[PDB]
């Protein structure tokens, strides 16, 4: 395993479409889910970024590429960063991004270190979401800027799909999640000025069925990567997903100070 479920290879985030209308590739709605978060992270280059949760690192090399700012990324996931790590450095970029362990619950980061967070899909993994938002707001340099985005659930879900919801939590590590107005009061408690917040439910749900659907096609080339089980569970995670529609999708924005 429960701690580590939903991290590893199979880490992929969703992505961003202009309703069931867009016919975008998955790449091409991932990369503009990406670069929604880049549009609330004022930073500029040379400027010192941290990844909360890094994925297999591909926003975080996106972010580097568009802004210019050198970024740390962190994980529990070996494998996450190993993968990060070596993307970065095929990219020629292992200079200005790199990857390392990390708990988001304690950061190994002296106060006021970084003039940007960036944590994409990541922190409903924690098991104690407001004490990786104030360790966030500890880390951060007054002013500091912070872009999440996020699961939330919407309301309640009808009794029929709350074994699918059960399913999706446990088998994406979904230790935390809330609706958006709890998620601001924690960013608030937490210490920090939310400057945005942002529903976009309607347009990253029609990327779940989307990606259920692109790994599935992967199913004979990723076993070897995930496993029968690991491989099982990651499809059914998005499958899940995209049929509790209580599963919705938050971008909120806040300062330091
Ligand atoms: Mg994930």
């Amino acid at each position: 395993s429960d701690p580590f479920a939903g991290l590893g290879a199979g880490n992929i985030h969703l992505g961003y479409f202009d309703g069931p209308d867009d016919a975008a590739t998955l790449a091409e709605a991932a990369d503009r889910l990406t670069d929604q978060l880049i549009a609330r992270l004022p930073v500029v280059r040379d400027h010192r970024v941290l990844d909360v949760g890094c994925g297999v690192g591909k926003p975080a090399l996106r972010l580097a590429g568009d802004l210019g700012v050198r970024v740390v990324g962190v994980s529990i996931s070996e494998a996450q960063i190993g993968i990060a790590n070596e993307a970065a450095r095929a990219a020629g970029l292992a200079d200005r991004v790199s990857f390392r362990y990390a708990d988001a619950m304690r950061l190994p980061f002296p106060d006021a270190s970084f003039d940007g967070v960036w944590a994409m899909e990541s922190l409903h993994h924690m098991p104690d979401r407001l004490q990786a938002l104030r360790e966030i707001a500890r880390v951060l340099r007054h002013g500091g800027v912070l872009s999440i985005a996020d699961f939330v659930q919407l309301g309640p879900v009808r009794e029929q799909d709350e074994e699918a919801l059960r399913a999706f939590r446990s088998g994406g590590g979904v230790h935390t999640l809330t609706g958006i107005a709890e998620y601001e009061a924690e960013i608030a408690d937490a210490g920090l000025t939310l400057t945005s917040s942002s529903d976009i439910s309607a347009n990253v749900r029609p990327s779940m069925v989307r990606t259920a659907e692109a790994i599935r096609g992967a199913a004979d080339a990723f076993l070897p990567l995930m496993g029968e089980e690991g491989l099982r569970r990651l499809i059914d995670n998005f499958e899940r997903a995209a049929t509790v529609p209580q599963i919705g999708y938050a971008l909120f924005a806040a300062r330091r100070s």
